[PDB]
């Protein structure tokens, strides 16, 4: 599934995304947008052979099974594939996860380089939330 902008942003905040761990809805969907463009079956290959997956790229290095990432660890208990569907309920459980490990958001290295800073508020302007 392609999300639209504010059905992203409605999707986020009913999976209680917003403002979690500080973050507003803003940050999250800038987030999804430079890490998958919205797509939730956007997947990308890293040079060290783990995989990213799905609307907020989350990786197999440490936080979900794929079955072909050596030595790596599923944290969030959980197939990459399942960050793969069109509901993001698992997507977003694991981004919980992922932004209370410490750094914040910055463990999103897109986030840090195209949404870190800027205007946030801009990516739910308009949408009836
Ligand atoms: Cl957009
Ligand atoms: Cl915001
Ligand atoms: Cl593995
Ligand atoms: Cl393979
Ligand atoms: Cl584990
Ligand atoms: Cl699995
Ligand atoms: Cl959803
Ligand atoms: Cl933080
Ligand atoms: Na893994």
């Amino acid at each position: 599934k392609v999300f639209g902008r504010c059905e992203l942003a409605a999707a986020m905040k009913r999976h209680g995304l917003d403002n979690y761990r500080g973050y507003s809805l803003g940050n999250w969907v800038c987030a999804a947008k430079f890490e998958s463009n919205f797509n939730t079956q956007a997947t990308n290959r890293n040079t060290d052979g783990s995989t990213d997956y799905g609307i907020l790229q989350i990786n197999s290095r440490w936080w979900c099974n794929d079955g072909r990432t050596p030595g790596s660890r599923n944290l969030c208990n959980i197939p990459c594939s399942a960050l793969l569907s069109s509901d993001i309920t698992a997507s977003v459980n694991c981004a919980k996860k992922i932004v209370s490990d410490g750094n914040g958001m910055n463990a999103w290295v897109a986030w840090r380089n195209r949404c870190k800073g800027t205007d946030v508020q801009a990516w739910i302007r308009g949408c009836r939330l």
